[PDB]
């Protein structure tokens, strides 16, 4: 099989804005896990071909990765932080469902998302 298309970075049909905190998102929270030492696995959607990994997405139906989200951002597609809040969550919980408990891309995820709950906690008044 081929990899699917990447989940959508923009939709003409879906109102978008920007917010203070969809900034913080892109500025803060994206640039902190970019540039983290085990980001490189999840700058990009997971190419299965490459991996071989025939039955990725039978068993993910809904694929996330960092790449996305900085599109998103970039782009202006959310309406609201908690749907890129979510994005970051499809991520992490795909990785553990995939994968088993404390297998090496298992910690690599653990760390990135304690970082990341820790930024979102960070999100100023
Ligand atoms: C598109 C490209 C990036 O996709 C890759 C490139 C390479 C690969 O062989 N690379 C050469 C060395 C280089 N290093 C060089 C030294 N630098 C200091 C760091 C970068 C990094 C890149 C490996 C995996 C890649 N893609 C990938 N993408 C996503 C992965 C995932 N791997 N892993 C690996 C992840 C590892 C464990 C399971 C998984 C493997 C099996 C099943 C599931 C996963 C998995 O869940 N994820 C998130």
């Amino acid at each position: 099989s081929m990899n699917p298309p990447p989940p959508e970075t923009s939709n003409p049909n879906k109102p978008k804005r920007q917010t203070n905190q969809l900034q913080y998102l892109l500025r803060v929270v994206l640039k902190t896990l970019w540039k983290h030492q085990f980001a490189w696995p999840f700058q990009q959607p997971v190419d299965a071909v490459k991996l071989n990994l025939p039955d990725y997405y039978k068993i993910i139906k809904t694929p996330m990765d960092m790449g996305t989200i900085k599109k998103r951002l970039e782009n202006n597609y959310y309406w609201n932080a908690q749907e890129c809040i979510q994005d970051f969550n499809t991520m992490f919980t795909n990785c553990y469902i995939y994968n088993k408990p404390g297998d090496d891309i298992v910690l690599m995820a653990e760390a990135l998302e304690k970082l990341f709950l820790q930024k979102i906690n960070e999100l100023p008044t």
